[PDB]
Parts: C-alpha cells; structure tokens; sequence
RNA sequence: ACGAGAACGCAGCACCAGCUGUCCAACCUGAAGAAGA
C-alpha cells in the first residue's frame, strides 16, 4: 500500500438513491431500529486505480 | 637687560570605485465508523 496509489472512488449516482431498512438474522427477521437512506441496486461506478 | 625678539607645520583633498545574501531542496512519512444500536 505505501507503494500503491490507491484513488478516491468517482461519481456515484444521484438517481440510484434509495433508503433501505436494516433486519436481522438469527431466526427471525425483526427490524433494528436505525434506518439509513441507501445505494439502490444495478448501480455502476467507476475508478481510476492503478 | 636671557644667542635675542617677532613667526599657527599650516593651505587644497569625499575611505571612495565595482559587487543579487545568492545557489540546490515536495510540509512530507505512517495511519476503514466499525463494532450487538
């Protein structure tokens, strides 16, 4: 890593936003009662890391 | 009633002329918001 140069990330969209619950697992799928506006999916980003 | 008396070592004259406090040098190195809210 101190040799690599690794970039910030580039444009993520705008259009793609969408907020999304947060659940759990352990046999039961109860809601958790932080919530958070999310990414929604088939998003594609881009990078310029070499 | 003195080898004496009288007699400015004084007058004119720029410590001055030319000369980058410059040259080289990355404020740089190493470091997730996770986690049981």
């Amino acid at each position: 890593f101190a040799h690599l140069q690794v970039s910030d990330s580039e444009t993520i969209d705008l259009e793609n936003l969408k907020v999304y619950q947060k659940v759990d697992y352990s046999k039961t799928a109860k809601p958790l009662p932080l919530y958070r506006e999310c990414l929604k999916p088939n998003t594609e980003i881009t990078f310029t890391v070499s």
